[PDB]
């Protein structure tokens, strides 16, 4: 019913707008970590070249 | 085929110096992951929250 | 006729798809790591 | 000995390969993660 349904609506936006947050956090975490990768590989290649 | 003590020790100085960065890199990863995997948990949390509406 | 079923159904899907993703990512990653300590460990 | 040493440092390059090919796998199943949350948050946002 109407009510029920905005209810749902507000639960709803509170809950995503939690979890685009979170993804920019993961987001912004993963390149972090990407680049960290990229640090360790170009580790691997300097004890390779020496 | 002919390297001698010296040139072998400094081999072996750089081969560690080497290891303790992937050491290092070993730490910073496993750290930078757990932290991932952390954050994707609250979110799919949310996700379970927003399914069960 | 407000239906969020279809999107609760499809939240699911997604939360199952991402999940076993995201677990097999960091299995791959563990395995990654463990080879790291055998090069850090040599 | 620099036999040790040649050994000790081709089984490295061994074991960088494995870390390097499990790193491209690694890559892809991220990708793979990437646009299924991604596609997720597209259903999220229709609210339209």
């Amino acid at each position: 019913t109407q009510q029920e349904i905005f209810d749902k609506q507000r639960r709803l936006q509170e809950l995503s707008e939690k979890v685009r947050t979170a993804h920019q956090e993961i987001s912004a975490l993963r390149k972090a970590l990407q680049e960290k990768e990229a640090e360790m590989l170009q580790v691997l290649e300097d004890i390779q070249s020496i």
